[PDB]
This record gives C-alpha cells, structure tokens and sequence, in this order.
C-alpha cells in the first residue's frame, strides 16, 4: 500500500526508516522530518548504559529516594527509600515504561549531557535529548527539544545494538525485554507476518497524537534484524492516535524486504 495513501487514510504524518542489516537495503519515507521520540528513547538510554556495565555487574545497586520519583513509575514508586539493581532498573524502563527508571538510568550514564556526547560519537548529530521524563513528552512542532528524525534514530539503534559494542549477554538481555514487551502488540508486531519475530519499544508523546514504535524485526530464516523506525503525529495538539496506522505502515514496509 502507498505510504501517502496511509497518510490520507489516517489523516496523519508518517516518518519511516527501515534498514536490512544483512543487505544494507533501506526504505525511507519522510526520513529526515523531526518527530518527538517519547519513550522510544528508553531503548537508547538502556543500550548506552549496557555499553559501560558488563552483564555480570548488573547486580550493582542504586538508592532511590522521594526526589527521584516522576509520574508513571509503576515499579519504581515501590522503591522509595530502597535500593534497586541496575538490572531491575532496565527491566522496569523497558517492560513497564517506568519513567523514574529511565531518568535514573540517564543519571547513571551521567546526565543528558553525557547521553548527548555519546550520540555525537556515534555520528548522530540529530537526536536532541533536552529534558528528562516526563517533560520530554511536551512536544511542540515549533521546537526541536526531544525530537529526532526516522533516519537519525534508526542509524543510532543500528550502531548501538545491531552492530555495536555490547557484549552478547547484554545484547540478549535488552533484546529479550523488547521481544517480550506486550505494550507493543498493536503496533509493528500487529502488522508484520506471523513468521517474523519483533523486538520493539513503543512511545507516545502528550501532544499531537505523537505515536511511535521502533523495532528489530527478524524475518523467518534471517538472523540479521531489519531495523524499523516508525514515527507518526497529527496536526492538532489534542488529536488521538490510531495504533492501526503503525500496524498498517509496518505491513507495507515489510513488503519491500
């Protein structure tokens, strides 16, 4: 199905970047247009931390206090005045989209500044982390804060995870969380053939029906993943998104591989 047609149909804006890491083939569609990445950035903060902490050291503990807590922290809110391992922080951020877990992960890396530094080293000059959760969700089409483009984001994911510096164990670990997340079943996972394995992290900003999914898709009989970034938004601040957009975009895109 044409991507223009899905835009028309859903009255939405679609940004896609897909890369078959076996061949290098790319599918692009508004791949240089900026979009709020929302929670799909949990995948990137989680990988950046895993580049600096070996799997056997994930049992290291960090103290959580009252000041750490931000809205929507299903797991971390039970940890006030307690310590958690780095392993459980990543589990909480990835499976439950715990916002306190993500912020603490950022602090462990060293703060946004350091996250930004790492993106520049990978050659990503586009992804622009500015705020922590939850303010990073207050997207404004007139501001570059906390946005990236489908292209810049997907290249970064490729470089961090599909072909980066993680150990095999840290890679399995992060990918298992993405494979088992149920929050992304109506998204890319809903659109690909049943043959395909899907490791994703979804996201949703507060404004402009900003609705996203990023994934490592493994087609039947292929061990190298296809990296797939799908960002979408609408013209109005109070618009509600339709997950089917993403299911339908994934389905179309998969047709080229």
């Amino acid at each position: 199905k044409e991507l223009n047609d899905l835009e028309k149909k859903y009255n939405a804006h679609i940004g896609v970047y897909a890369l078959d890491t076996k061949s290098g083939k790319e599918v692009k569609f508004n791949s240089d247009k900026r979009f709020a990445y929302a929670s799909t950035s949990k995948a990137i903060n989680s990988a950046i931390l895993l580049e600096q902490v070996p799997y056997n050291k994930l049992n290291k503990k960090v103290h959580i206090n009252k000041d750490d807590i931000v809205a929507y922290s299903p797991i971390l809110e039970k940890y006030v005045g307690k310590d958690i391992t780095l392993k459980a922080l990543i589990e909480a951020s990835m499976t439950y989209s715990d916002n306190t877990a993500n912020n603490k992960i950022i602090k462990e890396i060293g703060g946004i500044k350091k996250v930004k530094q790492r993106l520049k080293e990978l050659g990503d000059k586009v992804t622009n982390p500015v705020r922590y959760e939850i303010e990073l969700n207050y997207y404004s089409p007139k501001s570059k804060k906390d946005t990236s483009t489908p292209a810049a984001f997907g290249k970064t994911l490729n470089k961090l995870i599909a072909n980066g510096k993680l150990s095999k164990e840290n890679k399995k670990f992060l990918l298992d969380l993405m494979l088992n997340n149920k929050s992304g079943d109506t998204l890319i996972k809903d659109g690909v053939p049943k043959d395909y394995k899907v490791a994703d992290k979804s996201g949703q900003a507060i404004t402009y029906a900003s609705r996203n999914d990023v994934a490592f898709v493994y087609p039947k009989g292929q061990s190298e993943p296809i990296v797939l970034v799908i960002f979408t938004n609408k013209d109005n601040k109070s618009d509600k998104p339709n997950d089917k957009l993403i299911s339908e975009t994934a389905k179309s895109v998969m047709k080229e591989f």
